[PDB]
């Protein structure tokens, strides 16, 4: 329950809204908070597109998104990836003024999309960023799968180590806890046909990567079929692969509507989550083998990530965007893995499909033009409240549900009981207009970017600040806390 | 065929293109232009959200349409509607300088969207708007289909004579020759059913208008049914109807995909043009008929207007926008009223099917995402190169297609062979983003006005000085005329 006070700029609608008032007013230009406040921001050149977030120390990396399209070739994208695209090097070392330094703009780096990972290991610091849009069939070798191996050590100057090309579209990437292997999704071109895997990259050597191989899933009855993870987290140990899964070759997991649709509504539906056995990787047995241990149905095709709360293991996933209801998190218990259980769910007002209908100017039922020439509403043109990531504060001692919502903002959960999650604070960040890559009226994405701004990207949680890092679409890379009364009374210390 | 010269400022992509070089260098912003020079411009107090043009004598009318939605409940579209919504009144004495003056906002007016017409008759001058989304079922009185009459004797100040509530939703509205009579189409709730037709109010006395009644077409086979007109024409002497239809209630008449559908998937059809003999009704025959004289199928669904070209009677018409290669004119030979011909077409380059595909950033073949996650190019993310309107300069001796396209500006088009029609110019106004009422990103037609604008207006041809007039949805109000060259080329006498 979020608990308004002095300091809070608290939503004006549903929650979760973007009320069509505060759009035509400019209200929905400035920042929407409660619970928390701001420690930093910058706009990292004031350039727009951003998407996903990595780090390592104190160093933040922010990717950049081309308007050109998702898979569109980046060879015929030169438009759009001109600077300031690129992963964004942020100085964080004074959190209340995170400074871009550099811009990194290799085949991997200028356009990383979703895909992008940092780790700090042992003797080992690693960035890697991929063309998300790379290896689609056909095309030549300058629009391949490449991914950028940087060595981080000096994090403010990643270094390039080597380029490694996938032989297929690679989607999200996925550093081991060691450093020395990358795990790579692929889920296209199979997409809900379930016909794609789980690739591994050997750096152990960062200048010659070394391939091992394309997975797919093997089950206890023998046999190996396909799947489209679309990310994968990894447990300490690399023992274990949790993944959030589109669909299975075998025909196990139901597809649904278009992530970007408006009307038709037909349900995005949640996909499934696989705990998969990955000990032969780590013993080096040949001819590896990821194993099914566990399935949890509905449990999230976009991202799922370990937690720990009240010393019982959960996951949490969730499926991405979608059309009013959109998409949320759902809260696996995986105490016993041969049999996780989805336990609670988080929801936002706007979650729920009589909300999405009532705020709307026009019923659907005096729309006359439905079929005939179809027509989003008014308030469907603002951007999807749905889930993109939902990672949680401490994998091993989780209190909190750090969830960005897209054009939601992002939201903060209390999960210490994980079948009852409730919101405890939120920050919406505003909008900013006219940035050179979300600008002109090109995104995709269906956010509007002049009067609101998304996030999308993975959330850091830092515990001996209580420091929160996330980036926003238009408005770039922030550090928030939350409120010293509500910190001390969720349990967190100082 | 478009001859350069100086001052042009040529397209820089295929015909119609707007590219997405010149959109992120800016240069989109800026006028392109050929043939014709600007003679003036206002952009109506900054306002955006134009439509529809009207005029009488040195005034022209434009009427405003809401971002809410083209159906949605005007009660419900406060935050919408405030000034400077409304018909504007733009004072065209001094053609170099036209200047807005005042705003119509009565229930007709405010949100008149394609719902406007004017006539200037014998001892008439008369201005008519429309609630384009009113009297959609369900709703109260306040959302009712309202058309605000006005007597525009004083061109510069309409004075409001009466305010009319059809007995159903009317799509657009066109006065009679003489100024008595009002044809207003109905083509919601029926659409593609056909289930509609076309109501008849008598404005003699413009306080006191009296309803005529709503009509359907009949065969020679002596049976009625239902249609969807979407806008119609009237012969000099209000015998003729012509009018571009979308569905009949027979079924006779084929219909398609959505016409903002970004990327097809199923193609757009193009309607049927109806030529509709009147007589019943101007003769004062009791129950009066609206009777089919000649169809021509695929003849444009939007709008139909006649031609006299080379003194053989033609007609002009459109379906409209729709994506790539979108919907363009045809030009219609009704020598034998009874059986219409087509007998050309004019296409730009970006109605050719194989030019939308040379263009695009992503072949669909190409594309993972076709049916999963269906994304339009990003060439689709700028508006519709398509028909909206498609007028001549003058009915009764046509040379030039005066052919609003859209993202594609206006078009002018030698009709002189109307089997070859062929361009010789065109104004495309550049953009103007950030108006209160396009801007927000709130626009429903697929129009970007952040680097483009579009043209959706009728045109008027003026004889006398050859001035051309056109409104554009951000953009506003423009006279533009034909170089001299161009003009005796096309054998217009000078003046």
């Amino acid at each position: 329950q979020v608990v308004i006070g002095p300091g809070d700029r608290p939503e004006t609608g549903l929650q979760g809204q973007t009320t069509i008032e505060d759009v035509v007013s400019g209200r929905s230009k400035l920042p929407y908070h409660a619970g928390v406040r701001l420690v930093g921001r910058t706009d990292i050149w004031n350039r727009g597109g951003n998407l996903q977030l990595s780090w390592v120390d104190q160093c933040a990396y922010v990717s950049t998104f081309k308007q050109a399209g998702p898979i569109t070739a980046n060879s015929r994208s030169a438009l759009f990836l001109r600077e300031p695209a690129g992963v964004a090097v942020i100085d964080v070392r004074d959190p209340r003024a995170p400074k871009p330094v550099r811009l990194l703009r290799d085949r991997g780096s200028i356009d990383a999309v979703e895909t992008m990972h940092a780790i700090a290991a042992p003797g080992r610091k690693v960035l890697v960023a991929g063309a998300y849009s790379g290896g689609i069939a056909g095309r030549g070798e300058e629009d391949a799968a490449w991914l950028s191996i940087y060595d981080a050590s000096n994090c403010l100057n990643p270094k390039l180590q080597s380029e490694f090309k996938w032989p297929a579209n690679i989607h999200m990437v996925t550093i081991s806890p060691n450093g020395r292997r990358v795990y790579g999704t692929e889920v296209v071109p199979g997409l809900g046909s379930g016909k794609g895997g789980l690739h591994v990259l050997d750096i152990s050597d960062m200048k010659r990567p070394r391939y091992l191989g394309r997975f797919g899933v093997t089950r206890p009855n023998g046999l190996t079929a396909g799947f489209t993870p679309h990310e994968v987290s990894i447990s300490h140990d690399e023992r274990r692969i949790y993944a959030a899964v589109l669909a299975s070759e075998t025909g196990d997991v139901p597809v649904g509507a278009s992530i970007l649709a408006s009307d038709g509504d037909v349900p995005v539906e949640n996909g499934s989550v696989y705990i998969l056995d990955n000990s032969d990787i780590v013993d080096g047995r040949s001819q590896p083998k990821m194993r099914l241990v566990g399935e949890a149905k509905q449990g999230g095709f976009h991202s799922v990530v370990p937690a720990s709360i009240n010393g019982v293991p959960h996951l949490v996933g969730a499926a991405e965007l979608g059309a009013c209801p959109g998409t949320w998190p759902r809260i696996i218990n995986i105490a016993d893995e041969k049999n996780p259980k989805i336990v609670g769910e988080f929801k936002l007002q706007m979650n729920i499909k009589e909300n999405c209908d009532a705020i709307r100017f026009t019923p659907r039922k005096e729309d006359p033009y439905a079929s005939f020439i179809p027509i989003p509403d008014i308030t469907a043109r603002l951007g999807a409240v749905g889930s993109h990531f939902n990672d949680v504060d401490d994998a091993r001692n989780t209190r909190l549900g750090l969830f960005p919502f897209f054009a939601g903002g992002v939201r903060i959960v209390d999960l210490r009981d994980p079948t009852k999650p409730v919101e405890v604070g939120y920050y919406k960040p505003g909008a900013n207009p006219d940035t050179p890559l979300s600008g002109n009226g090109l995104n995709w994405t269906g956010l509007n970017d002049q009067v609101t701004d998304g996030c999308m990207s993975h959330v850091r949680y830092v515990p001996e600040s209580g420091h929160i890092w996330f980036a926003c679409v238009t408005t770039g890379f922030h550090v928030v806390e939350l409120n010293p009364d509500l910190r001390a009374r969720l349990g967190f210390p100082t």
